[PDB]
This record gives structure tokens, sequence and C-alpha cells, in this order.
């Protein structure tokens, strides 16, 4: 059928607070070759946050990460986590979970999307 890309992890925290993201893939399983997030302040462009893939490789949007975000992968099928601490307001986004597809040809690409949750962080 399909793939499904399941957020979690998210909701409202304060200023200073953590949060842990988690994508767990579901649907028409497939072999993942990257899965990260990326996320859309309002009115804003959406951008990068972090990534990783199968073989363990890290990347980040060191510029707004600034090394506040851990990501890593879970133990189960495309199982994804993203430690956020030291949260602000500009961290306020609505967080999209990728998924890449080593079927598709795309090195390191995304294919699949998950829906978004909401990140609210209060002053």
């Amino acid at each position: 059928s399909q793939v499904q890309l399941q957020e979690s992890g998210g909701g409202l925290v304060q200023a200073g607070g953590s949060l842990r993201l988690s994508c767990a893939a579901s649907g028409r399983t497939f072999s993942s070759d990257v899965m990260g997030w990326f996320r859309q302040a309002p009115g804003k462009e959406r951008e990068f946050v972090a990534a990783v893939t199968r073989s363990g490789g890290k990347s980040y949007n060191a510029d707004s990460v600034k090394g506040r975000f851990t990501i890593s992968r879970d133990n189960a099928k495309n199982t994804v986590s993203l430690q956020m601490n030291s949260l602000k307001p500009e961290d306020t986004a609505v967080y999209y979970c990728a998924a890449g597809d080593t079927a598709i040809t795309s090195w390191y690409g995304y294919d699949y999307w998950g829906q978004g949750t909401q990140v609210t962080v209060s002053s």
C-alpha cells in the first residue's frame, strides 16, 4: 500500500525545556537510506534540521541546531529519535519526518514525508 511516517514526541514545552521527537515508519515496508527531520516556522521556509543514515552517519543544520539537538537510530525498523534540548520560542514550528528509499536512485534523498507534528515553545 502506502508508506506512513508516524510522528510523536511533540507538543508544548517551556523555553529551556526538552522534547524527544520520534518517527516510526508503518504501512508498506521499504529499505530506508536515511531518516531525518524538517521544520517550518510560521511564515517561513521549510528547513532541514537533522538526519541519520543507515550507516550511522549524522548531519545537522548546525546554524539553527547549534549542537542542541541529537538524532539517533532506534532499535526498530525505520525508527528515528531527535533529542531536542535548550529549546527557544524560535524553535516553534511544524516538524516533518522524512525518509529516504534505497530503491529510489538519489543518494540520501528524501521520498516519504510525515503529516507533520506541532512543536510550541513558550517564553
